[PDB]
């Protein structure tokens, strides 16, 4: 890809991405709007985390959960920091949903942003992910590798979900919906 599909992520990547700094190590963390991130559960953000290496204080964050409270392993921040991220909320879906043909876009721990196509996605229910219950998993056939949790799945003007883990032959994300966000 050096097409379209590609540049939206590119494109999304340089507006609406950033590396996010935990004690679990570091994420790529996606911007929604304004001073809102998300990063997947288990990186564990306290009190303050870093964004781009710069130390960034956490106004509030929550995880969110389905509705029999399992974890959907998405994590809202809200971030004491100047800067505003462009809104891409109107390129969240609604609804739960199977997608063709989608890319993950990673930022955090790889040399360069990076655009992978992961292929065919399917809505797969709940999973255990090293050993705890997780709902609304977005299923993709690609061996993902430990650096990509956080990575952006998409699809040119849908963002679809962030990454969140996998097995070598799966990766998993978790999806993302608009009224989380609205
Ligand atoms: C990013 O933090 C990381 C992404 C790891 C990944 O994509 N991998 C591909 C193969 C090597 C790793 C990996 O270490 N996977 C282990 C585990 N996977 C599973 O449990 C699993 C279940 C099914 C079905 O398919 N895979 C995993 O991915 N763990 C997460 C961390 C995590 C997530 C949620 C939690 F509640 C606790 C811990 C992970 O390592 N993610």
């Amino acid at each position: 890809g050096s097409g379209p599909e590609e540049e939206f992520g590119m494109s999304l990547i340089k507006h609406n991405s950033c590396v996010i700094t935990t004690e679990n190590g570091k994420f790529t963390g996606l911007g929604v709007y304004d001073r809102f991130v998300v990063v997947p559960t288990h990186a564990d953000p306290g009190k303050e985390i870093q964004v781009d290496g710069i130390t960034t204080k956490v106004i509030d964050s929550y995880d969110l959960y389905n509705k029999n409270g399992i974890k959907l392993e998405i994590t809202v921040l809200k971030l004491d920091r100047n800067e505003k991220f462009r809104d891409i909320r109107r390129y969240i879906p609604n609804n739960e949903d199977d997608y063709p043909n989608c890319n993950l876009a990673l930022l955090a721990n790889q040399p360069e942003p990076t655009i992978i196509n992961v292929g065919d996605v399917v809505s797969y229910g709940n999973i255990l992910l090293s050993g705890n219950q997780t709902a609304r998993m977005l299923k993709y056939s690609y061996p993902t590798k430990s650096g990509y949790c956080g990575g952006v799945l998409y699809k040119i003007g849908q963002v679809l979900g962030i990454h969140v883990g996998g097995n070598g032959r799966d990766g998993f994300s978790a999806m993302l919906l608009r009224s989380y966000f609205t």
